[PDB]
RNA sequence: UGCUUCGGCACAACUGUUAAAAUUGGAAAAAUACAGAGAAGAUUAGCAUGGCCCCUGCGCAAGGAUGACACGCAUAAAUCGAGAAAUGGUU
């Protein structure tokens, strides 16, 4: 609602518009679905890839390409379009496929560690090496592990690309 | 992803009461049927006491049949010796 409440976008916001609907009626679906017949852990699994999806369309464009302005970047966070804490730490070096916020606020785990997908996949052992995590549905968010350029998600084949990502592009 | 003497460095570092379960057991209630109320004649207000009895209540109130219970039904032997007499052994 908070974009589309008065005031207008900036200029750029034609093109990314029909995207981020786009992202915005699949997270819509998602809230939606009906969760009979899976963990009770794995609800949020797919609007966490979603919010990782959009945002990382917002990154790739603002700094990946960097067809995005400034003022309509900082738009986009203002607006809560855009997921500002994690896209800028997206930008940090080491969180650069950082599957969600989750994922490394250390008060969110049981010994105060990171999650164990932030853990390279090598130095894992074969436990923690299939399993996903059980918020956010990340076995291997290390930059490094990252198939597609994304993370290693609960049903990422360690195919093709195209199978296992949304894949904006500008046709 | 920076930095790169382009060799590689740097950064980043261990989720999960792990189930979409499986058992697993214990529970209040319902009906049924039982049977179904203090004090001394009857009818009745209660306030207590005691605690491995609780219930309602925010309760250091109040209430729950004086909340219940107990409460004795004491077949709680609370028990026995004094002396004369008299009889039994022994001399
Ligand atoms: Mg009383
Ligand atoms: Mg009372
Ligand atoms: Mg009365
Ligand atoms: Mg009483
Ligand atoms: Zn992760």
């Amino acid at each position: 609602r908070r974009k589309l409440k008065g005031k207008k976008p900036p200029e750029g916001w034609e093109l990314i518009e029909e995207v981020i609907e786009d992202f915005e009626q699949q997270l819509k679906e998602a809230v939606n679905e009906e969760h009979e017949g899976k963990r009770k852990t794995e609800l949020t699994w797919k609007i966490h890839r979603l919010h990782w999806e959009k945002n990382r369309f917002i990154y790739d464009l603002m700094y990946q390409r960097k067809v995005m302005s400034k003022e309509l970047f900082e738009w986009l966070v203002r607006e809560k379009v855009a997921d500002g804490a994690l896209i800028a730490k997206w930008r940090k070096p080491g969180y650069e496929i950082l599957c969600s916020m989750l994922a490394i606020q250390k008060g969110n785990h049981n010994f105060g560690t990171t999650s164990h997908c932030r853990v390279p996949l090598r130095a894992r052992a074969k436990q923690q090496r299939i399993t996903p995590d059980v918020q956010t549905g990340c076995i291997s968010c290390a930059s490094g592990d990252g198939k597609f350029g994304g993370p290693v998600w609960w049903n990422t084949p360690l195919a093709k690309l195209e199978e296992n990502r949304t894949t904006w592009g500008q046709a």
